[PDB]
């Protein structure tokens, strides 16, 4: 289960929103995308873009802790 | 250094673009705060946008393992 441990090489897919941002993050950590629906892309609410963008960061964590409880 | 571990809830603060984008992560790498500067908040570019987004992450990651680097 060292194997398991080299499972920080998964990419995993995290989004908030609905898609409205989603991103790609190693099992490792490393975020290797990020991907803006242009709705979101407004200078009047940057609030809700930062938001969003620590909400699809969350979803991908939770994703990857769900991957490694799988052993 | 059980002690150490625990700087898992230090935050440390991650930058790209001189400022453009600016994020705030826990040394065990919970992204708490993402700050996006006006000048790229541009739906004609929204490219350059998640670049500074994953270049802040890299930034802060690497800080984390500069502090961490402290036996």
């Amino acid at each position: 289960l060292e194997a398991q441990q080299q499972l920080a090489n998964s990419e995993v897919h995290g989004q908030a929103g609905g898609g409205l941002v989603k991103v790609v993050v190693k099992g490792s950590g490393e975020v290797i995308g990020v991907t803006i629906d242009p709705k979101v892309v407004d200078p009047d609410d940057i609030e809700t873009l930062q938001d969003l963008i620590v909400g699809a960061m969350r979803d991908a964590s939770q994703q990857v802790t769900k991957m490694a409880q799988e052993r």
